[PDB]
């Protein structure tokens, strides 16, 4: 069936649902093994209950966006990368919204995407930014490919790949989480990929966070890798190094191959530089403008 409804930002969209007895479930059986979206009813049991609606016009902005953006992310991976869901074999995509009460985060737990509502002040419902949905689902992609550990540089790479892909899905700007952060302030964000230090992330390896909090800085140090991706795609001169931009299309192919074919669970930033150079060589040639840009983007952020 074709359901309709407003997302967290008030925009009407359509998506696929399933008629089941007297009502419709928020369940799309046409993408892999399914896209299925649940409510946790403001408690913390997951997955919770499949969301239902009597007339297929939905009034659950968070669930509309969780469901729609998971279907769009499914379409994006298959269309862009030839990948069928998280495992490449059609894994069912399960999302739960209204997790907890005023809960200020969202996460991938090894099985499904779970989204808090936010407290209404700092955050609104987290599925409202397709780059956050993209971000969380890409944590499952990483689990099934490089399986990058979630500590230190490995864990920062894990984070950075989730931001590169989430951001690339929407393509609105160089920001992450901007649609759901601080609804009373325009143009800020959880992270910036073009200017990471705006939100207290380092943009160069010489300012790597080396403390133990946050699993050794995994949401901090991703700023360095996000900056390298930005320089590869957009180009720039940074720390004296000029990177000729190769555009998002080519950059995201290079990073996708790098992070799914070449990195492994213990990889650090140096290995990521090697993997990104290799993917650029695979795709454009050993001495191509693209392979040269890949190497310069890492020179620029001080990863040798
Ligand atoms: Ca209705
Ligand atoms: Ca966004
Ligand atoms: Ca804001
Ligand atoms: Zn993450």
């Amino acid at each position: 069936a074709t359901g309709t409804g407003k997302g967290v930002l008030g925009d009407t969209k359509s998506f696929t649902t399933t008629a089941s007895g007297s009502s419709y479930q928020l369940k799309d059986t046409t993408r892999g093994n399914g896209v299925v979206t649940y409510t946790a009813s403001n408690r913390q049991s997951i997955p919770g209950t499949i969301l239902t609606d009597a007339d297929n016009v939905w009034n659950d902005p968070a669930g509309v966006d969780a469901h729609t953006y998971a279907a769009k992310t499914y379409d994006y991976y298959k269309a862009k990368f030839g990948r069928n869901s998280i495992d490449g074999r059609g894994l069912q995509l399960r999302s739960t919204v209204h997790y907890g009460s005023r809960y200020n985060n969202a996460f991938w737990n090894g099985s499904q995407m779970t989204y808090g509502d936010g407290d209404g002040s700092t955050f609104i419902a987290f599925s409202g930014d397709p780059d956050v949905v993209g971000h969380e689902l890409t944590h499952g992609v990483t689990e099934y490919t490089s399986n990058l550990e979630y500590y230190g540089e490995s864990g920062a790479l894990n984070e950075a790949f989730s931001d590169v892909i989430g951001n690339d899905i929407q393509r609105k700007n160089w920001l992450v989480g901007d649609d759901i952060y601080t609804p009373n302030i325009a143009g800020d964000a959880l992270r910036s990929m073009s200017n990471p230090t705006l939100y207290d992330q380092p943009d160069h390896y010489s300012n790597l966070y080396t403390g133990s909090s946050d699993n050794g800085g995994v949401h901090t140090n991703s700023g360095i890798i996000n900056k390298a991706y930005y320089l590869l795609a957009q180009g720039g001169t940074f720390h004296g190094v000029t990177v000729n931009g190769i555009g998002r299309d080519a950059a995201v192919q290079i990073y996708y191959s790098a992070f799914t074919n070449y990195l492994t669970s213990s990889s650090d930033f140096s290995n990521a530089r090697a993997a990104v150079i290799q993917a650029a060589k695979d795709q454009y040639g050993a001495n191509s403008a693209e392979a040269t840009a890949a190497a310069k983007s890492f020179d620029a952020v001080g990863v040798n």
